[PDB]
């Protein structure tokens, strides 16, 4: 069988290239129907040269040659942990496609990556050390803080929820969060002792430093905001206050089954997950690829998911 | 009763102020024998202006109106933990006042802090999930260094311990220490899943650095060294390797307890501390004290002590 992988050849440029596909591997044969365009792929988008893109989807079983997952199972499709979906077959292992619901809306299961790297991220901190009585804080009013949020609310359902961002735009979609904040205008006064830092680049260092600010001592801070730079943090204060600093990073099956698990426990989190959905496009040429890129560059809020129709 | 305070009125000038000491008020007064110039101290002394020196002692009992301590009991001091001891008379808490056994080098342990605050970082490791079957990186050849390493050592004894400096001079006095390296010839595959960051200023950031590069992924690191400044962080790595990373300082009176019962314990720490043992004086005048700091700024390896016989 020949599989079409639809590859970045050059900065705003995409070609087709072929390969062949083995039906009786070891391996689960997968049709992408539904993904999502990460930042990462937009890095590359405009700037191994050759390589195929997007790294969360979703999609249906075609073959199956060991007889694990019945043809047309949909499941999401876990990528590699340290090439792409991007093309008209995706082989996964056994363990690296996990099964959805019957019924579920597809086009928004496409950014499962983000919760799995949330859920990830909340139990870094010890599930026995956490209850409903803690108080969390959160940088960033992205897609990262709207998650976070939303999976401390669910399953921290007690506790208390604070959210900073930059602009009224994105945190107007924070209603479910006990409170919510401008970095520009924090009051005295206010205190948490488990803080997420979900803000990327150079912005992640003026969001450290304020948490470092403001966490009660003894506190805790998740790191998620990807730097690729090195940020100026202040360590005297991590001293003085005992603060635990704890990066996480790329997600596991186990994750992946778990946030699975947890639609199925709340479909809330799936309507919820749904005001995450940005623009969508049908994907049928190469012109649409172009088009739909673009309209994740200039994308405000939430995230541009692509209809596989190839 | 009348009290003599030894201040520092100026850098590089002391001067003798009085104050009025209630021998039945609910302190403890003590009389300092022993104690050892802190890097701190040497800040103000050359460059809040009229203020007490020194933190690190031991000293007698000469009353205890509360009638908890008998006249003479050798204790060691634990002071504020956010005024001096260069004074004729120091009051204590019952609390922050830690007895002696009966025969013990005093003059070594005057700094005993620097051992709490070693033993705190220990301790910050869940002691439940260290065992003589992990592997430490020490970040430092000097005092800190060193009083980590004998501590690491005696009470995680089937462990293996690394340590890491800048000088052949520092790093000779690691002999317990499993393998000794420099920051400059550092072996590739060289692998600990527990660190400790004993460096300060601007050379903790390269320290951390180091760390973050060489340490195992998942591994913990714990800060001690005070930067009193921003340092540069690969946060990027942090998240890749997901490295948790504690700042402790400050101690508490348990953190002196504990290492007293330890002193008690294996005599041979103590005997192991005396080697950190630089220079001493007798403190009789005001020329010892100038003459004394002069010295521990011209020290090269270990602790400076003054026997107080003011």
């Amino acid at each position: 069988m020949i599989n079409q992988v639809y590859q970045l050849v050059a900065p705003r440029q995409f070609e087709v290239t072929y390969n062949n596909v083995d039906i009786y591997s070891d391996y689960v044969i997968v049709r992408p129907l539904y993904m999502s365009i990460c930042a990462a792929d937009q890095r590359y988008y405009t700037g191994k040269l050759p390589m195929s893109l997007i790294h969360e989807g979703v999609g249906e079983v075609v073959f199956d040659s060991k007889g694990v997952f019945n043809k047309g199972t949909k499941v999401v499709m876990v990528p590699n942990t340290p090439d792409g979906f991007m093309q008209d077959f995706v082989l996964l292992n056994h363990d690296r496609a996990v099964p959805l619901p019957d019924d579920i809306d597809l086009s928004i299961i496409s950014y499962t990556e983000l919760v799995t790297v949330s859920l990830h991220a909340i139990r870094r901190f010890e599930k026995k050390s956490i209850s409903n009585k803690n108080t969390f804080g959160i940088w960033g009013d992205g897609n990262l803080g709207y998650i976070t949020a939303i999976l401390l609310r669910k399953l921290y359902p007690e506790s208390k929820i604070y959210v900073f961002g930059k602009t009224d735009y994105k945190l107007s979609h924070f209603s479910f969060v006990d409170d919510v904040f401008f970095i520009n205008k924090i009051p005295e006064g206010l205190t948490f002792d488990h803080a997420f830092e979900c803000v990327g680049g150079r912005g992640s260092q003026s969001a450290i430093n304020q948490m470092i600010d403001y966490i009660s001592p003894e506190g805790s801070i998740a790191l998620l905001g990807v730097s690729e730079f090195p940020v100026e943090v202040n360590t005297r204060l991590v001293l003085e206050k005992g603060l635990t600093l704890i990066g996480s990073s790329r997600s596991g099956s186990k994750d992946f089954q778990d946030v699975v698990d947890l639609y199925i426990q709340y479909p809330d989190i799936v309507d919820k997950l749904a005001l995450l959905k940005g623009q969508e496009f049908e994907i049928a040429t190469i012109n649409d690829l172009t088009e739909a890129f673009e309209a994740d560059l200039s994308t405000s809020w939430g995230k541009t998911v692509l209809k596989w129709i190839m």
